[PDB]
């Protein structure tokens, strides 16, 4: 009856209403959430290390039981350093799911303290991905329903400075 840390990691690029669905979910059956947001120096990314954790603790920082960290390097040694109970994944395409099992599998190899859970979110939010949004923000289309107000902006401004 160890007190229990979840990381929740992802590239964030933006936050989606899935993905703050998901961590609602989270914090309200674990002690700590970790929002981890990979930095991803050759991935190449739209928003910055910066916007990112900005646009997440816009989110989720009215939550008592989550941080947010950048980190980097291997998910299985953040874990360790982390000393967390598990890594929550959201479930929802099918691709997804056989990917998760490699990960899982992969990193309880690497780690066998590593644990791996997942959530499903709200039936409204399970189309959505990140990718799907950028693309329709870079198409001046509307994203509102999908992210959060802070993305929405943060779509604008990059819009303002040229995109
Ligand atoms: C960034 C990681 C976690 C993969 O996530 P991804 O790049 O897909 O970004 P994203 O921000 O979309 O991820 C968030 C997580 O929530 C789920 N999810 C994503 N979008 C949604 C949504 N709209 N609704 C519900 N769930 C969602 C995903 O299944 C994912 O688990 C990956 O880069 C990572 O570091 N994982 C470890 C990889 C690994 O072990 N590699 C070998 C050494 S690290
Ligand atoms: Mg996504």
């Amino acid at each position: 009856m160890s007190k229990t840390r979840v990381i929740y990691p992802g590239t964030f690029d933006p936050i989606t209403n899935g993905h703050v669905d998901l961590v609602t979910r989270a914090s309200r059956m674990f002690d700590e959430v970790v929002v981890a947001i990979a930095i991803g120096h050759h991935k190449n990314p739209l928003f910055s290390l910066e916007e990112r954790v900005a646009l997440a603790q816009s989110s989720l920082g009215h939550l008592s039981n989550v941080e947010f960290v950048g980190f980097d390097g291997l998910l299985v040694n953040f874990f360790k350093e982390q000393k967390a109970t598990a890594v929550l994944r959201g479930l929802r395409a099918v691709s997804d799911f056989e990917y998760e099992f490699q990960l899982a599998n992969m990193n309880r190899q690497l780690d066998p303290h590593f644990e791996a859970v997942f959530l499903t979110p709200s039936e409204q939010y399970s189309f959505i991905s990140s990718t799907l949004i950028r693309e329709i923000a870079r198409l001046k289309g509307d994203v509102t329903k999908f992210v959060p107000q802070a993305v929405v902006e943060a779509f604008e401004r990059k819009h303002q400075q040229g995109w």
